[PDB]
DNA sequence: CTGGTCCGGATG
DNA sequence: CATCCGGACCA
């Protein structure tokens, strides 16, 4: 295993793997919470994060994608949101957020993509969860959701990692030589 | 306003009253689901179900009436809904052959909803829409064959005990009659 | 930022 | 009759 406080990459599992269902992202470490969107530690930081569509103002770039918190009524930088505003080379600030001052000193957070991304993402897999790799907080901010008209708090996510990612013709080519396929529960 | 668990009929809501639409019936809080034949919590119980003739082989006799569960098709199963439904019998939970009351007034009640769709089954259906016909009890529930559809379904029976005079009696009738009872459609309709 | 389930209603 | 367009509810 690995402790749940794990940053980074999990060990044995490579950017491109792919499981049906959100529970067994929870078994293989990559993503612990069954059902919430961000994994974290208020005090400490975000482990990683998913990408279900939740939002519809969200944007996608696959490169960089914004993501938002959660918590309708308006949203604080408390729990889980503070806990990925940790991960930012910024000082914490809970009322108009930060920019990094160098993105890539930021704290790792792993990124899965799930299917139900395609409502906002071209970049979603077509099926289950898919580990995208490592990406880090470039800059948080509040702002008024677009979609939903009460304040949610925003991210804007940036990938770094050496791992090549799934849709670039590298990244295809490596699923392919390493035969990653969509995982089902065993039975299902 | 009541709780999504309320047992027994909903305020202010006589037995008679009729809704053109499922999604009324459903905002009235007589039967919470917009689809779904059955309401409940299965460690709980049912509150509600609908009769819109679904399955062929139901029969209705107004005072009683065998209704089916769902999940079925494969096999159906006592979970979920079905298994709720067979909380409501005054009898311990039996997921392989069912069971019959100790005494059936004992049950836990529930609100039937008789829609229109049910005049393919039924000849206590309302012409049109849903019309609440009052309190119901399950005197025993079984596994069987559906003789319609040929997989195994769960079928309960359900007995009237009901303060309010059923809406196809000449009690009922007049009461409908004298509460001016009438087809409600949404707003605007 | 689950997943399974569902006795509608409209359309044509 | 087949297909779509959905949500609400619960485990």
């Amino acid at each position: 295993i690995v402790p749940s406080n794990h940053y980074g990459p999990i060990p044995g599992i490579p950017v491109g793997s792919t499981w049906r269902f959100r529970v067994q992202v929870s078994e293989a470490g990559v993503h612990r919470p069954h059902v919430g969107g961000i994994h974290g530690r208020s005090n400490d930081g975000a482990y990683s994060l998913v990408l279900a569509g939740g939002f519809a103002d969200e944007v996608d770039r696959g490169d960089e994608f914004t993501y938002t918190g959660s918590g309708s009524a308006d949203q604080t930088l408390t729990n889980m949101n503070r806990a990925l505003a940790l991960n930012c080379d910024a000082p914490l600030d809970d009322k108009i957020g930060a920019e990094s001052r160098n993105w890539r000193a930021g704290k790792p957070v792993r990124v899965i993509r799930s299917f139900k991304g395609r409502k906002i993402s071209k970049y979603a897999p077509e099926e289950g969860n898919r580990y995208d790799g490592i990406y880090k907080v470039v800059k948080y901010w509040p702002e008024i959701s677009s979609s939903h008209g009460f304040l949610v708090w925003r991210y804007l996510l940036r990938r770094d990692d050496v791992e090549p990612a799934p849709w670039t013709s590298e990244g295809i080519e490596r699923s392919r030589r390493l035969c990653l396929r969509l995982q089902y529960p065993a039975g299902y």
